[PDB]
C-alpha cells in the first residue's frame, strides 16, 4: 500500500522490468567486451535504471553523472540546458553510453549528445528503459531501448512527480486526480 | 568472470547483501510511517545502496544527492569539504536520512551532518550499509547500519577503486597486486 | 541610454572611488601581517570587489560564492543553496566577506555561520552600501561604505533584471520600470 | 609589499585605464542597438570585466563561467569541465567573451564552440592582454588590449598561486618565486 495506492494502472510490472534490464545488460556486455565503457546518466531520473543496468553488465565499467537545468524557454524549443554538475571522468577516447530513464521529445538529449561529442569520446551510444515514439521532436538514434509506451503520465523506477514515486519497483500511471 | 576475477575475497555475498537492504528497508518504513522522509546520498558511492534501499521502503519518499570535494588537507583533519552539487529539495521541517555507502573515520560525515542541520530539518538520521568501527575518528551516531567489517581494501555495490568495481553485486577485497 | 532610466543620482562615481580608497586604507592597516582572503557573492559584489582589492596594499587572495534560493527557507531564515563554493581553503585564514549591499542581512547571517564552520582564523563583513532600516538579522558589519534610504538603487554592481550593473554611480530607478 | 616581488612594470595603471576606456568606446559604437551580454571566465577576467563594463555606455548584462581541467584533454585540445555555467539565456543575443589573457587559445576555442551551440546571434572575443607567439589554436580575437612578450606577468586579475591579482598594473614576477 501507500504509494501503490495512488497508482491507477501498471504499464510495466516489476518482474517485466527486471527481465528487460537483464536482457539489455547481456547485449551491452557483448557489444562492449574489450572497450573502455563509461556510463553517464542524467540525475536524478536515471539512478534507478543505472543501478540495475550496471549490475547486469559483467564488464569493467565506469559510472558518472550529469545534472542539468533549464534556461527557461530555450530549453523547450532547442533542448539547450545549463550544466549544474558536469561529469568528472575524462571521456576523450572512451566508449560512452548515455543512460536515460525516458526519451520523449528528445530535444535535451540531442543537445547533450552534441555537447558530449565535443569532448571526443571514441564512441557515443544511447540507452533508455522507456521511450515514447509519439513524442519524438528531434532526430536521435536510440541504440538500446527497453519498452515503447503510450503518452500517459507515468512514474516509478526513477521517474517522478513532485519528487515522488521514484522508488516504485514498477512503471505505473498516476490517477489524473493527483495532477 | 572479468571484474570478479580481480576479487581476492568476498566479505558480503550478493544474497547476504540483498537480505540486509530489505531488512533495513522494513525498519525505516516503520519508523517513518507518517513523516516527510527525504533520502540524501553522497555521489557517487551511495547510488547502489540508495537505489536498493528506497525500493525496500514502502513509503512516499523523496531522493536527492550531494556531490562534494576536498579542500586538500583540511578535509583530512576536519572533514571539511567543498560543495560541488548542493541538494535541490528544501529540507527545512523535513525528516532527512543520510544514506552512505561506508563510514570509516566519519570526519566528512560529521561535517555534512552539521551543515545539513543548519538548514533546519525536522530530524536528521544516518544510514550506512558498510561500517568500519576501527576507523572512527569522529563522534557520529549511525542510526541504521548494515555490516561491521575489518579495515581491508573493499569494493563493490557502489564502492570503487579508480572508478571501477562499483557495479559488483557483492562486497569483495581487491588483490593487493592491483593497488 | 542606460542612464536615462534614473530618477536621481545618490552617490557619484567620485564618491564611490573615494570611499573605496578609504576602506582599502583601513583594511590595509588592520590586516597588515595577516593571511587575508576576500570572498564576494556573485554577481553583485563584482565592481566593489575589484575596486576594493586594488585599494588594499596587501598580499591577498580572492574567491567567490554563487548562491541560490530554496524558496521558503531562503525568505524566512535566509537559507540558500550553493551553486559555486569557494575554492581556496579558508582554514586558519582571515576572511573578509565582500558584499554589494546589506539590507535584511538574512542570507548574509547564514553564509557567515556557514563559513565559520570551516574554521577561519577570523571572519568579518564589508559592504559598500547599507540599508539599516531594513535589517531582519542580527548581523555585524565591520566595514561599511554608505548608509542609504530604502530606495530602489542600481549601479556599481546592483542590478534590475540584470541591467544597470555597469553604471559608475548609484542611482534610483524610475518607478515606471517596476 | 606585494609590489616588491616585481622585476619590472610592463603596463602602468594609467595605460590600462586608458586602453579600457578605448575598448569601451569601440564596443559602445559596435553594439549600439544590440542585445549585449558580457561573459568572463573566473577569476582572472574580474578586474578587466569590471572596468570594461563601466566604459561601455550601453544596456548590457553580465554573467560568468567557472571552468576546470580534465587533465590530458584540457592540455591537448583545451577541453574543460564546467563548474559554473552562465545563468543568462544567450540565445539570439550578442555575446562577448571577456578574458584576462589569451596565449595558447585552446580552452578559449573550446568555450567559443561550446557557446555557439547555444545559438547566440553573434559571438566575439575580448582580451586585455595577448601573447601572439604562444598561440596553439586558430582563435580570432575581435577586441584586443595589449600585445606582450612571453613573460611571467601578474596584476590586474592575473595571479600566481592566487596572489598578485590586486595590483593595478601589469608587472613581471621575479624568477626567485617560481
Ligand atoms: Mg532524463
Ligand atoms: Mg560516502
Ligand atoms: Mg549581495
Ligand atoms: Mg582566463
Amino acid at each position: 500500500p501507500s504509494p501503490m495506492e495512488d497508482i491507477e494502472e501498471i504499464l510495466i510490472t516489476e518482474e517485466q522490468l527486471k527481465a528487460k534490464v537483464k536482457e539489455l545488460g547481456e547485449m551491452i556486455t557483448r557489444d562492449y567486451e574489450g572497450k573502455d565503457l563509461v556510463l553517464i546518466g542524467v540525475l536524478k531520473g536515471a539512478i534507478m535504471f543505472m543501478s540495475g543496468l550496471s549490475r547486469a553488465i559483467d564488464l569493467p565499467l565506469s559510472i558518472d553523472f550529469l545534472a542539468v537545468s533549464s534556461y527557461g524557454s530555450s530549453t523547450k524549443s532547442s533542448g539547450i540546458v545549463k550544466i549544474i554538475k558536469d561529469h568528472d571522468i575524462d571521456i576523450e577516447g572512451k566508449d560512452v553510453l548515455i543512460v536515460e530513464d525516458i526519451i520523449d521529445s528528445g530535444l535535451t538529449l540531442a543537445y547533450l549528445r552534441e555537447t558530449l561529442l565535443g569532448r571526443k569520446p571514441r564512441s557515443l551510444k544511447i540507452c533508455t528503459i522507456l521511450d515514447k515514439p509519439e513524442r519524438r521532436e528531434a532526430d536521435v538514434k536510440v541504440d538500446y531501448c527497453g519498452f515503447k509506451i503510450p503518452d500517459k503520465f507515468v512514474v516509478g523506477y526513477g521517474l517522478d512527480y513532485a519528487e515522488k514515486y521514484r522508488n516504485l519497483p514498477f512503471i505505473g500511471v498516476l490517477k489524473p486526480e493527483l495532477y
